[PDB]
């Protein structure tokens, strides 16, 4: 313990779950989000699954406002799109920086993780309680025990798609899991991850009672590849999509395309450009594209962490604002309708 | 719905009572760390060598290997500081045998409590003969059971980018080598060393086997391991010059893995990589402070024979002697250059 400063007590999952119960609405919402997401990625439904919302959540009330606008849009476009809100609680850093709402809910380097788990769970109940399903990046392998009952979708980030621990984690999650392609822009690691996660694994993990035990998973048949560009370039276009389709094994689920990150080339204004190219593929009969991801907030851009934060603006990566989001989604729903025409 | 179930797990503290370190084991681990630190931080002009099997599946074969390695270590100690690879955890490309801890019987029964007892008994057995050991830290819970015996940890190419493994390293009491990425570039290993040098706060399992919030202090003894990848091998002078060019101030010396990416998928290339690395060292390259060698009693591998790897192919004992004696010579030559 030369490099361990200390340990602080942590409430168990079971304890937090009693303290912050899911409402029946929250639970039905999470189940429905899972059902719709499965039906889409497995080709039973010809709608597109859309994971859309903030790069990260740092503000429960602004997250609620965003959610109410998203749910309204989602009610309008539900013939064409199954919408899940990005409610991301955990942020992998290039080196160091704010890791998200759980790790440091006060965003002031006090690292009050019990309050962070309380805030995260309260947030997930608040969003799902209005009938809006949520998804998050599953970065921590312990935190999902606190939150999994409320979640309809998990992502594994580009920096952890290759990680055996994250493939083991995904193999035991009760909802669909998207693996990002690697930061270098190649697909093989995400295809490999979906294979690995489809198998049962045995590994040490923390239970609802907060104790380590040996977990046996069943394997998760609802993992899919997310194309998110990378060093080798963007990969949302028809040729990259064809390339991806060629690498997918029998039994594979549909592809999801992330408009942001590697596919935006360091500029949120590019998300609508990626939309137009993806919509052209879909409208013209591409059925292997079953999902998209969009980094969207109330207002566009991002800001520094100095509290004196501007309302409704990301404190991590730059997002498109709400108004651009509505345009992009209506455009995407139009493309879904056209694809239906092509398929008849 | 996707959890079949949970089986009880002995706590780290329990297993530490059940399989105690000897005083020699503890001293050996401490010495291994001191020596590795002095090398990677430039205090000592010997080279640090992490050498031994791709993986351990057989404690008796590992012991006989250790006894040969400890004897060679005593011969070459003015020039090399040797730590044995005792790798218990193996990351797979998709699926396959994950190593001794996960499935000690190698038959898909997954008796993790027995794997942890075999792992700890193995680590005691090796350090008890005065030979320090090192392992890849894949599992973030496993180190609680074994850390007192370990002098070096590696983070594999597939997990150098993972925030969880950078957090882990920041709290380990020994030097940690981050492998470069599977694409063959070093940026992610440089970033990882930066990240692991900082204090972190995260949920982790304690010695009593319960989850708690850990605060780490940061690990200043992390270094980059050059291990090739898609982009090509990276053990040559140009690769080393490019690597030194991206190291921040305060960086530790580089380690070169002779195997994996650097071997073009062919264990017989490790002595060729040795020649090229020796030539740089002998001629005055002081940034190369460590090497890593996949070595066993007998050469090659086998699919799932005594002294032969069941994972990646290794060089055999005799080749290993020759490689390490040549390396030692290169170290002596570098001392001459630096005068």
């Amino acid at each position: 313990d030369v490099r361990i400063l200390g340990y602080d007590p942590l409430a168990s999952p079971a304890l937090l779950q009693v303290q912050i119960p899911a409402t029946p609405t929250s639970l039905e919402t999470a189940k429905r989000g899972r059902r719709e997401a499965i039906d889409i990625i497995t080709g039973k439904d010809d709608r597109v699954l859309v994971i859309v919302g903030p790069c990260s959540i740092h503000d429960l009330e602004a997250a609620q406002e965003y959610a109410l606008r998203l749910k309204k849009l989602s009610d309008e476009l539900k013939g064409d799109l199954s919408i899940i809100m990005r409610a991301y609680l955990e942020k992998p850093r290039t080196t160091v920086g704010w890791k998200g709402l759980i790790n440091d809910p006060d965003v002031n380097n006090t690292f009050n993780i019990n309050k962070g788990l309380q805030s995260a769970r309260q947030l997930f109940v608040n969003l799902t309680n209005i009938g809006l399903p949520i998804g998050s990046e599953m970065l921590d392998t312990i935190s999902p025990q606190y939150l999994a009952d409320l979640v309809s979708f998990g992502a594994i980030g580009a920096r952890t798609t290759e990680s055996q621990l994250h493939r083991e984690l995904a193999s035991g999650l009760s909802f669909p899991v998207g693996f990002k392609n690697g930061t270098d822009g190649t697909l093989n690691v995400a295809v490999d991850a979906c294979q690995a996660a489809a198998h049962s694994h045995h590994f040490m993990g923390v239970t609802k009672h907060g104790v380590a035990a040996i977990t046996t998973t069943k394997g998760n048949e609802h993992c899919f590849v997310i194309l998110r560009g990378g060093k080798k370039g963007t990969n949302y276009d028809a040729k990259s999509v064809a390339e991806a389709k060629a690498q997918l094994p029998a039994g594979s689920n549909g592809l999801m395309i992330d408009y942001s990150h590697g596919n935006s080339n360091k500029d949120f204004r590019n998300q609508p450009k990626v939309n137009d190219v993806v919509c052209e593929q879909i409208a013209n009969g591409e059925n292997a594209i079953t999902g998209v991801m969009i980094e969207s907030n109330i207002n566009e851009g991002n800001q520094g962490i100095p509290a004196g934060l501007k309302y409704g603006v990301s404190i991590t990566d730059a997002c498109i604002g709400w108004e651009t989001t509505e345009d992009v989604l209506r455009k995407l729903a139009a493309a879904v309708r056209q694809r239906r025409e092509v398929n008849k």
